[PDB]
C-alpha cells in the first residue's frame, strides 16, 4: 500500500508504517505522535482526536471516550453497567447492545461502539494518508490479549467502517514483542514479559515464543489502573493547595478541575525527565491565577501505593505461567506511563537489576510492531 499498523487505544491511538526497513511513527496535524481516542459532537460539527479532547472541559455530555470498554460487549454485561456510572455521556440499550447517545446539530443520535471507534480509525487513516501522500487501505489493528471473539470482531468492524481492509487483528503484547524483533527465530523458546501501563489500563502478559509462533502463557493486571489515576492524585493534591491558599474550593467547578487536570497531566510528563515541574494556570477560579510547582519526589509519594501495586500482577502472571522471575528472557515496557522513572525502578528492582527494553517510546511500541506485521502480511 504500504499497509499500516494502528494501535487503537483506550486513551490514545497511534499509527505507523514500515518502509525501507524502518518503522515511521506518524505525527498528526498538530505534530503529535499519538492522538486522543476521543470523538465529540456539537451544535455544528463532529470533532475527533486532539480537537475533541481540547473541548472536553466544556462539552462533557457529548464528548465520547472509552468506546474500547464497550466494544463487542452486551448491554447487560456487569462491566458495562459498572462503567456507565462513571461516564458523563449516556449509554443506552438497543436490543441488548450498548450505544452511546449524544446530541449533534440539535438532534439526539446514538452510535454503536464500533462506529465511535471507526471515527478514531478514520482519523488515524487520514494521518497516515497525509504523511504518505497516498491512499491507505490495508492495516493491522491491535487489541488486548484478553479480548474475546466478539470484541475482536467489533474492533475489526470499526476498521472496515473506516474504509480499512483489516489484514489481521493481533494482540497488543505480541505487537510490542515484534517491535523489538523478539519474533525472530533463535532456536530455543524464549519467555517475554510485557509490562504495559497506559492511560487507563495496566496489562502484564507473559509470552513464550518459538519459531516465530507466539503463545500467551498468562495475563494479569487491572483494567482500571492507568496514568489518569496518577493525574487524579495530583489534582486532589492541588485542589487542597488552592483551598489552603485562597480559602476557596474549586471541586464543583468542572472547567476549573479540567484545566487543573490538564496541567497536572502535562506536569507529570515533565517529571519523567526533570525533577520539578511548574504549573501556571491563569484565572483558574474566580479570576485567581494558580502558579505553583511540584517535585518528582512529591509526585512519587502521592502515587506510591499505586506504583508499588503494579508488582502484584507481575508476581501473579509469573505464578500463572509457572515461571520464576529468572526465566524471563526479556522485559518490554509498553504504555506511556512506563516512562515514569519510579515505575522503571520498581520493575527493575523486582527483577534484580535486569535491564528493560525501553528504547522504543512505550506509547508507540504497539503501533510500531503492528506496522512491522502489516508489512509482513502485505
Ligand atoms: N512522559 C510521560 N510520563 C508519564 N506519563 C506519560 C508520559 N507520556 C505519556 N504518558 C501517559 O500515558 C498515558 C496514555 O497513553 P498510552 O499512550 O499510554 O495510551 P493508552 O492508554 O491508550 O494505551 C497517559 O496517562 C499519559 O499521561
Ligand atoms: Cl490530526
Ligand atoms: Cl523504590
Ligand atoms: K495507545
Ligand atoms: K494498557
Ligand atoms: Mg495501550
Amino acid at each position: 500500500g504500504p499497509a499500516v499498523g494502528i494501535d487503537l487505544g483506550s486513551t490514545y491511538s497511534c499509527v505507523g508504517v514500515f518502509q525501507h526497513g524502518k518503522v515511521e511513527i506518524i505525527a498528526n496535524d498538530q505534530g503529535n505522535r499519538t492522538t486522543p481516542s476521543y470523538v465529540a459532537f456539537t451544535d455544528t460539527e463532529r470533532l475527533i482526536g486532539d480537537a475533541a479532547k481540547n473541548q472536553v472541559a466544556m462539552n462533557p455530555t457529548n464528548t465520547v471516550f472509552d468506546a474500547k470498554r464497550l466494544i463487542g460487549r452486551r448491554f447487560d454485561d456487569a462491566v458495562v453497567q459498572s462503567d456507565m456510572k462513571h461516564w458523563p455521556f449516556m449509554v443506552v440499550n438497543d436490543a441488548g447492545r450498548p450505544k452511546v447517545q449524544v446530541e449533534y446539530k440539535g438532534e439526539t443520535k446514538s452510535f454503536y461502539p464500533e462506529e465511535v471507534s471507526s471515527m478514531v480509525l478514520t482519523k488515524m487513516k487520514e494521518i497516515a494518508e497525509a504523511y504518505l501522500g497516498k491512499t491507505v487501505t490495508n492495516a493491522v489493528v491491535t487489541v488486548p490479549a484478553y479480548f474475546n471473539d466478539s470484541q475482536r470482531q467489533a474492533t475489526k468492524d470499526a476498521g472496515t467502517i473506516a474504509g480499512l481492509n483489516v489484514l489481521r487483528i493481533i494482540n497488543e503484547p505480541t505487537a510490542a514483542a515484534i517491535a523489538y524483533g523478539l519474533d525472530k527465530k533463535v532456536g530455543a523458546e524464549r519467555n517475554v514479559l510485557i509490562f504495559d501501563l497506559g492511560g487507563g489500563t495496566f496489562d502484564v502478559s507473559i509470552l513464550t515464543i518459538e519459531d516465530g509462533i507466539f503463545e500467551v502463557k498468562s495475563t494479569a493486571g487491572d483494567t482500571h489502573l492507568g496514568g489518569e489515576d496518577f493525574d487524579n492524585r495530583m489534582v486532589n493534591h492541588f485542589i487542597a493547595e488552592f483551598k489552603r491558599k485562597h480559602k476557596k474550593d474549586i471541586s464543583e467547578n468542572k472547567r476549573a478541575v479540567r484545566r487543573l487536570r490538564t496541567a497536572c497531566e502535562r506536569a507529570k510528563r515533565t517529571l519523567s525527565s526533570s525533577t520539578q515541574a511548574s504549573i501556571e494556570i491563569d484565572s483558574l477560579y474566580e479570576g485567581i491565577d494558580f502558579y505553583t510547582s511540584i517535585t518528582r519526589a512529591r509526585f512519587e509519594e502521592l502515587n506510591a501505593d499505586l506504583f508499588r501495586g503494579t508488582l502484584d500482577p507481575v508476581e501473579k502472571a509469573l505464578r500463572d505461567a509457572k515461571l520464576d522471575k529468572s526465566q524471563i528472557h526479556d522485559i518490554v515496557l509498553v504504555g506511556g506511563s512506563t516512562r515514569i522513572p519510579k515505575i522503571q525502578k520498581l520493575l527493575q528492582d523486582f527483577f534484580n537489576g535486569k535491564e528493560l527494553n525501553k528504547s522504543i517510546n512505550p506509547d508507540e511500541a504497539v503501533a510500531y510492531g503492528a506496522a512491522v506485521q502489516a508489512a509482513i502480511l502485505s
